[PDB]
């Protein structure tokens, strides 16, 4: 077994809860503040996942911050992703947030989810297992190409240690293909392209009570 | 060991050099600049489907998907082209040997941020020192991994990556052994030519949107 993959393995966060309200009404604006809020509390998690990754920590603190802003769209996608592979055309956000299509539609993420769908359908496909989960995970933070990176000899050699951590197991643990880490590597380019589809749509996404007040 | 039949097609099929040929006659602009890359753009774009059509396997998929591939990688190809021909250069792009950009030439173009982003594909690639048959090789790749949402015939284009990932993974274990994880690492540059090539293409855009190109044929309909 590969010590780094398996060490992934336990340094996976625990799971997190939208626990959306039952007596608000349904509606876009719901939805989204529902995501929202789930996904800044995934976000701190993930700050302190990032942390167990081995040699994460060795890079310096505006080098380990650079990444992180660079990838965490990446790691929220790759997880929702993850969570949805024994589902079908729906995407598990959370155990209690389920999006069906009806649902992506009235939240005007339609496209944005198809998206999702689409990398989710690659990975099915390939039958994507937790231990490739997890290493993709790391790799796409290790590799998130930020351009204010000051020690790039240390970034290169976090990929590379990564790198080989995914190599080595997926030749042992898969002989059938020795083709299939460099399979995983070729999902990288939809998964970066997807992130910033959703960072973009986030942006081109009130105050009623005290407005009708002021008018009053 | 000899490289494998892919590779040596792909080295035979590689396109001659293309000119800018910028108009001597037309003042030097933000617009000449733009429109002197959109031109050499379009005939660049020519020869590319050209060249598409000699890559094993490819004009064997619909015609419907050949289109979807070549739609969803234009712009990656023409990029991973200029970044390619840019690697013996310093904080320069050679869009074509008629036609180096600078720091200062990419400010008046208005394309600072583009190019700074495309001279960070070059910085990778140099310190990789990128081969010319990797250089192909990746090419073919960028066009078969688009990853476009209308293919019809999934696993015909799944088997078209399977081959040219072959292509590569064979060209690096004969040609770097070295390196056991080098053809890894050249899939993992993938993810930034995607961003920078969907960059430019946003950026292609909101510049037709604020306006473009010096269209050719508009002026004599105006002048006539
Ligand atoms: C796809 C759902 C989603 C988010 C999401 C994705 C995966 C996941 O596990 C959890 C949420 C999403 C929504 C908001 C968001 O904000 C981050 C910035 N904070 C600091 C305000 C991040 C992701 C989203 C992205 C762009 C526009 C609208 C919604
Ligand atoms: C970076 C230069 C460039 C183009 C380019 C890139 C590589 C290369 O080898 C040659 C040119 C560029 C400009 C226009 C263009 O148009 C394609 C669409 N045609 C059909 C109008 C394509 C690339 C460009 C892209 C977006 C906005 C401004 C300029
Ligand atoms: C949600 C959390 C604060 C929790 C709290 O209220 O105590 C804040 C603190 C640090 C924030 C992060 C940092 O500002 C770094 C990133 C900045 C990006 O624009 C968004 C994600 C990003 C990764 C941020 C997500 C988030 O809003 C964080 C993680
Ligand atoms: C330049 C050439 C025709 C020039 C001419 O002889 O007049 C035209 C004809 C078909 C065009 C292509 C097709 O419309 C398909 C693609 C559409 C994308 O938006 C741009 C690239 C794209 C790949 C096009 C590049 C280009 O503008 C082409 C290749």
């Amino acid at each position: 077994y590969n010590k780094i993959v398996s060490h992934l393995l336990v340094a996976e966060p625990e799971k997190i809860y939208a626990m959306p309200d039952p007596t608000v009404p349904d509606s876009d604006i719901k939805a989204l503040t529902t995501l929202c809020d789930l996904a800044d509390r995934e976000l701190v998690v993930i700050i302190g996942w990032a942390k167990h990754i081995p040699g994460f920590s060795t890079l310096s603190l505006a080098d380990q911050m650079s990444l992180l802003q660079s990838a965490w769209m990446e790691i929220l996608i790759l997880g929702v992703v993850y969570r949805s592979l024994s589902f079908e055309d729906e995407l598990v956000y959370a155990d209690d947030y389920i999006m069906d299509e009806d649902q992506s539609k009235l939240a005007g993420l339609l496209d944005l989810n198809n998206a999702i769908l689409q990398l989710v359908k690659k990975y099915k496909s390939m039958k994507l297992e937790k231990e490739e989960f997890v290493t993709l995970k790391a790799i796409a933070l290790a590799n998130s190409d930020s351009m204010h990176i000051e020690d790039v000899e240390a970034v290169q050699k976090l990929q590379d240690v990564l790198h080989e951590a995914l190599q080595d197991y997926e030749a042992g643990q898969h002989m059938e293909d020795p083709r299939r880490a460099g399979k995983m590597l070729m999902t990288l380019p939809l998964l970066r392209q997807t992130s910033t589809k959703a960072v973009q749509h986030f942006y081109n996404i009130p105050m009623h009570k005290l407005f009708l007040e002021m008018l009053e």
